[PDB]
């Protein structure tokens, strides 16, 4: 089964995805954990380009999708066939929120690309880690990571509209303390798997 | 203005595009020459991935477009704005013929990605270097390059259907000698330049 974490930078996805990976493993699931972009040899090369180079927004979209396509074909589809629980730190809603709502690229076009890269694989559940931008930015600032408030305000709202419009997205209050956040996530998952 | 060379591997695009670059530069044009994939620092990184890694055909398609998008935004659009003659070694028809006719990906979808990557930038003329697959292969074998005959037969045909279906495409008989081929290229261009 497929569990996707989504949300703005500094919402706790890395943290919570790893917490979930260890928890489910301990419970006897066979689990995989992948980040996007990245998660394959080729995707990681693309992730470094995306994080280090000055790119226009079109080229960026196409690289995010290329990384996803490699991950889907190389790892996610084979994992799912073997009944692994696949946990993703970011997936298709990040593309729509960042490239669409943030950068103003066309949302229907993005969805079509998403569908092409995924071969239509969709999550059983998406956990949206919702958090006020200013709180995310203080968390990131502690680790010397700076992100753009005006941009992230639009991205946050994108994610929240997607949570209303798209299937199987649960809005998590990610402003909580780590353990409380994790317990909300467990409650959200409780219907989809044991 | 924008001039694109298309065709199968070993049809002579590198050779003829550089010929044309030198010719036009001597005539006093300010000229650029770019290859696809590649042609920018980032595009060349992508080209090396495309040429060296084992990729599925969807990831390939997306990397070809990403290289094109970088080229268009970084180089082609500003070049055209300055009235350079921009010469491309491969462009959007290669994607359709290779990924579409060759690998069986959806051609409308390909075209939509092409339109996105290019911002609608189209060539003034495309020179399709048409050649029998056997001849191209022989040319390639002499430089220790080997390509797939079955695949390339489909791609060749794809390019020929597109020369019929698409606009501003001239079919060049690329089977001749270098100067004979350049001669037909100059004939086709005097329609446009
Ligand atoms: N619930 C929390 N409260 C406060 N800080 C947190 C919480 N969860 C994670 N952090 C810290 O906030 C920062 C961003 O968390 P991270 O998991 O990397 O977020 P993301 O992957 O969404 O950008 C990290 O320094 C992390 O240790
Ligand atoms: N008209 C020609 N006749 C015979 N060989 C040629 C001709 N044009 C080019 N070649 C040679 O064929 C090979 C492929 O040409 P190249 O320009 O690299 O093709 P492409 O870029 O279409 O793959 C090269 O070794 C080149 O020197
Ligand atoms: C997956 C994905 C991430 N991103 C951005 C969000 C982050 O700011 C960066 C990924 O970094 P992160 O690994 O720190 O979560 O990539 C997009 O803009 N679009 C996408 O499709
Ligand atoms: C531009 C382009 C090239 N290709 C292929 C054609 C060549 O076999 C390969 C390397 O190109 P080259 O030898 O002409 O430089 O890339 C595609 O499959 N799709 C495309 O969109």
């Amino acid at each position: 089964m497929l569990i996707a974490f989504e949300g703005i930078d500094g919402s706790g996805k890395t943290t919570q995805a790893k917490k979930l990976y260890e928890y489910l493993k301990q419970k006897g699931y066979f689990v995989s954990l992948y980040r996007e972009p990245g998660g394959t040899k080729v995707g990681e090369v693309l992730r470094e380009i995306l994080l280090t180079e000055e790119l226009d927004e079109r080229t960026e979209l196409l690289l995010f999708e290329a990384s996803r396509s490699k991950l889907i074909e190389e790892k996610i589809i084979p994992d799912l066939k073997r009944d692994k629980v696949v946990i993703l730190d970011r997936f298709v809603l990040s593309t729509i929120a960042y490239q669409g709502y943030g950068k103003g690229l066309d949302v229907e076009f993005i969805k079509n690309l998403n569908e092409f890269a995924t071969r239509g694989v969709k999550p059983d559940i998406t956990l949206l880690l919702d958090i006020p931008v200013d709180i995310a930015l203080r968390r990131l600032k502690e680790k010397n990571r700076f992100e753009n408030k005006e941009f992230l305000e639009k991205v946050r709202k994108g994610f929240l509209e997607l949570a209303k419009e798209e299937e199987n997205v649960v809005v998590i209050d990610a402003s909580g303390e780590e353990e409380e956040v994790f317990k909300e996530i467990l409650r959200a998952l409780s219907g989809v798997l044991r």
